[PDB]
């Protein structure tokens, strides 16, 4: 479609951007990246609920300058429960017919 960009938002699939509200958790970089986030509550697909959304985007909220100081304990803990999803053991882990884990990681 487009060949040159100038500066345009991640809304054509919510995973990158999400995925972005994560990784930037990953490395706790200053709110100015993080700015770029308030826009997700505009517009998106718009992405439904049910899946791990609230996490991401209820930290940029609450961010926004002022909180940005060290954290207690907790928070760390709170970028976990987007972790599950990364490995993907336990979301499939519901009823008698799916398996837990699809794909194992190798190493030598
Ligand atoms: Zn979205």
């Amino acid at each position: 479609g487009s060949h040159m960009s100038a500066g345009e938002p991640h809304e054509t699939d919510c995973s990158e951007i999400l995925d972005h509200l994560y990784e930037f958790l990953d490395k706790e970089m200053p709110d100015s990246d993080a700015v770029k986030f308030e826009h997700h509550f505009e517009e998106s697909s718009p992405c439904l609920e049910k899946y791990g959304l609230e996490q991401a985007v209820k930290k940029l909220v609450k961010r926004a300058a002022g909180q940005d100081d060290v954290p207690g304990d907790l928070r760390a803990k709170v970028m976990g429960r987007l972790d599950l999803i990364r490995s993907g053991q336990s979301v499939p882990e519901h009823d008698v017919a799916a398996a837990p884990s699809s794909s194992a990681p190798q190493e030598s």
